[PDB]
């Protein structure tokens, strides 16, 4: 399952370091949804944390990436 | 002793590889609520909840907190 296309439908400045900035029309990749209100994805060649409110998400497809990864995921391996 | 949360200390910086896990840095004090698996803890680090590998901390020696859940005991209430 490729990193999911999205597009800005606002503008947003990043408000940590953690943050991608950009303005509404900005083309998005989505690798993981972190929590309801944010992704972990890149913009620019940059990665960074994306608030889901503030895009428009390409549904034409996967629930792995579209879902918070869970504890009994994470916790079933071995940490990286 | 009795059943309260199990202190630790971070022996290795760690910085989490998906958004269920904390960061640290050695030295870092940590809480430890419930063992999830033989490398897995859930705990809490300034005041953030998340997982914290087993083979980054050192942790002070309940059975209770420090052995995963047991599928009996979990299946033994109805969920959730």
């Amino acid at each position: 399952s490729e990193p999911i296309e999205a597009i800005a439908k606002f503008d947003y400045v990043g408000r940590t370091a953690r943050e991608l900035s950009f303005k509404k029309g900005a083309s998005l990749l989505l690798y993981q949804r972190a929590s309801d209100d944010w992704w972990e994805g890149r913009h620019n060649g940059i990665d960074g944390l994306i608030p889901h409110q503030y895009i428009v998400v390409q549904d034409t497809e996967v629930v792995e990436r579209s879902s918070p990864k869970s504890e009994i995921e994470v916790i079933s391996e071995p940490p990286e």
